[PDB]
């Protein structure tokens, strides 16, 4: 039933409604949806995987596929995931990270960093079940 | 005196050895990698110069913001030659990349300290508000 695949900028109309839903927690909008969806998937820096279910998109999670100076190799770094509320209950965010995991001998990872806003908590509740704690600490400067 | 800019790939030569004393401390267990690291689309590494020559520089990623459409600064690799310690020059190679969010329209500059070396939180948690998100990790090999 779920049919997870990588979004591209063909996507970008209908990844629009789910990036938007999910900005609406991280809170911020003087673009369309669909801007913000045309931005991401014409960086070629960035990728995101698309869950659908009857043929409907329903989550995404963004990953950047970056050098990894001190193994020489390269690491995945996930900032955003999303599923959408009449979908959760099914496991699809895990599925989502467990197919971005399968990518790591494909892509040379030696690791995936998985970043989880303090809001929504739905990255947080889900790492925190399947992977390894942090060990580095981290700070910000606002402009 | 110290001559901040960043580096390209004429400066790989010099930049290697910096960069492998800085990788010897975080982790262990190829000659060319500091030009696949300066050639990245989305890395980029700032470099410091004392009377010519290279003697720090901060590996940092010029990120997009999916939620607001802007870009973003992460920095997670900072390193000083350990002869050139006690000059403010850690302080000021962030101080031309917190310049450069203006002309990048950065909404935020990430600092990710490793637990060693130290170098990097003993700097930031005196310039930056701790983080409020979380982090996790999960490791291949």
């Amino acid at each position: 039933a779920v049919d997870i695949a990588l979004l591209h900028l063909r996507d970008a109309h209908e990844f629009a409604p789910l990036l938007a839903s999910y900005a609406q927690a991280l809170k911020r909008p003087r673009r369309p949806d669909d801007f913000y969806a045309e931005h991401l998937l014409q960086d070629r820096a960035a990728e995101a995987l698309g869950a659908r279910v009857d043929g409907n998109l329903v989550g995404f999670v963004i990953f950047y596929d970056l050098p990894e100076p001190v193994t020489g190799l390269r690491a995945g770094q996930v900032d955003h995931i999303y599923v959408h509320h009449d979908h959760r209950g099914k496991g699809i965010a895990k599925a989502l990270i467990d197919v971005l995991a399968d990518k790591a001998e494909e892509r040379s990872w030696s690791k995936l960093v998985l970043n989880a806003p303090r809001v929504p908590e739905d990255g947080r509740k889900l790492y925190e079940q399947i992977a390894a704690a942090a060990d580095w600490s981290s700070y910000v400067i606002r402009f």
